[PDB]
This record gives structure tokens, sequence and C-alpha cells, in this order.
């Protein structure tokens, strides 16, 4: 997974972003999944969900329109722990109830020892009462910390770790928000798109040999992409988040169909903060 996001909760200009967040979901092409749309008791939460069986309603990845967003990667390793509770419902918990993203991680880090390893970013969007996004890991420090303002990337390490594929992709995002700065949404999306779909491979990284030992040697090659294109196994969703000034939210979400890398379908959502 790798996820990139810049966030400025006291935006200088009336045309600024709160929130610019690009992610790429990497997965098991095999695993059940539905695309996004909006559910929930009053329709109020977006995302994507999981349904492999016995674990559907999970995801990695929402927002719904009381202004919670959070999101998840895993955390590589060379092995897993089969009898450990799924990752998906951490997202999900936090998106259906009313704790806010500090207090949620605080929470979820003294439970983080009944997961396999996960990254966990947790956000209150709030256009009268000011964003706050926080971040916890449970293969990093064990205190949940609440984030300055500034432009941030997380893939399988920890957060910011320098992962070549890491600063390669925050260096095309950077670009891309810079480039797009007075257009259109939509080319703003756009140009975010392109950089998701990146396969340029970042090499070599003893890091991503270091964490993954001998699971990742034969991924290596395609692994150490934005894009990841392995066997039966990478990049299935693209997705970019956009809250506005004003509280203007656009979700775009770009979906690999029937396993198919030559078939996709794409959705896009406006909403505003309620």
């Amino acid at each position: 997974c790798i996820i990139f996001f810049k966030f400025d909760p006291r935006p200088v200009s009336k045309n600024a972003y709160r929130l610019i967040l690009a992610a790429n979901r990497d997965e098991f092409y095999s695993r059940p999944s539905k695309l996004a749309d909006f559910w929930g008791n009053n329709n109020e939460i977006l995302s994507g969900l999981d349904m492999e069986e016995g674990k559907e309603g999970g995801t990695w990845l929402g927002i719904s329109t009381r202004g919670k967003l959070a999101a998840l990667t895993n955390y590589l390793q060379p092995q897993l722990d089969w009898q450990a509770r799924g990752r998906g419902e951490l997202v999900t918990h936090f998106l259906t109830t009313d704790v806010d993203s500090l207090s949620y991680l605080k929470k979820v880090s003294m439970e983080g020892h009944l997961y396999n390893g996960f990254n966990l970013i947790a956000a209150d969007l709030s256009t009268a009462k000011g964003d706050v996004i926080c971040y916890y890991g449970n293969r990093g420090e064990p205190d949940p910390i609440v984030l300055t303002p500034g432009t941030y990337g997380l893939s399988n390490a920890l957060l910011e770790t320098p992962w070549r594929k890491l600063c390669f992709g925050k260096q095309l995002f950077l670009e891309a928000v810079e480039r797009s700065q007075a257009l259109p949404k939509d080319v703003l999306i756009a140009s975010l798109l392109d950089v998701l779909n990146n396969e340029e491979a970042q090499l070599p990284d003893p890091a991503i040999e270091d964490q993954g030992g001998e699971y990742v040697q034969p991924m290596l090659s395609k692994y150490a992409a934005v894009c990841v294109r392995c066997p039966g196994y990478g990049t299935r969703t693209n997705t970019i988040i956009l809250v506005d000034a004003d509280g203007h939210v656009t979700f775009t979400e770009r979906s690999m169909m029937d396993k198919d890398l030559s078939h996709w379908e794409t959705r896009t959502y406006e909403f505003t903060l309620q």
C-alpha cells in the first residue's frame, strides 16, 4: 500500500485544500471487494468494503459526512499470524463511532498486539473546530502522535520510513500538487491518478529487503514501485480524497475489475461536510 497526504488545517487562501490524499491499496487480486459507495445507518460513510468471508465490512480507507476519516496500511513481515484479529475493523470502527481520533488511537494502542502489523491514520475533519490528524502503528512507538501540518507518506513500514518508493512517490505527489495548483480539481485528480499508476521500481532498497526477509525476495523487482504489479498481487485500487477550504469533499476511486489489468471502473462522489 502507499498513501500520500497533504494536510493544512488553516488554509491561508480561499482555494486552498485542507486535505489532498492519494492512496494505493495493494492486495491479492483474489480477495473479494465491494466498490466504494455510501453505507451505514444514515448513508453517511463512503468507502470500499472488504468481502472476504468472515471479515465482511472491513475497509482500508473511508470518510464519513460527519468529518471522520481513517486509513490503514499493512506492515510488511516475513510471516503472519492467522489467528490474529483482522485489521479491516480498525478503520470501520472509527468511522461508525463517536470517538475523537486521538482517543480512538489510544484505545487501539492498548489492543495493537492482537493484530498483525499495521499503520493507522485517524482524522477529525471540522470546518468550525479545525482538522486533527493522528497516527499510530503497532510496530512502532506505543503512543499515538498528533501530526503537524505538512505532506506525509506512509507505505508498509512506518510513517515516513524512507523506502525509495516512498521518497520517489512523495516527490511525484508534491510535483503534481504544485503543478495543478490554480487549476480545476479534475486536473489535480488526473495528475494524482498518474502518480499512483507509476510503475518505475526504485532499487536497490535494503530497507525493504531487511524488513521483508525471504517473503519479499521474489516480489522485490515489482514491489519497490508506487504501483505494484506482481503475479496475482498488486495495486488494485487508486483513491483520491480532496477536502477544500469550505468542506467540499471529492472522493475518487479507481478499481481493477475482473482481475484484469485492462478493465477498470472509477467512481467519483461529491458531498459537503456537515
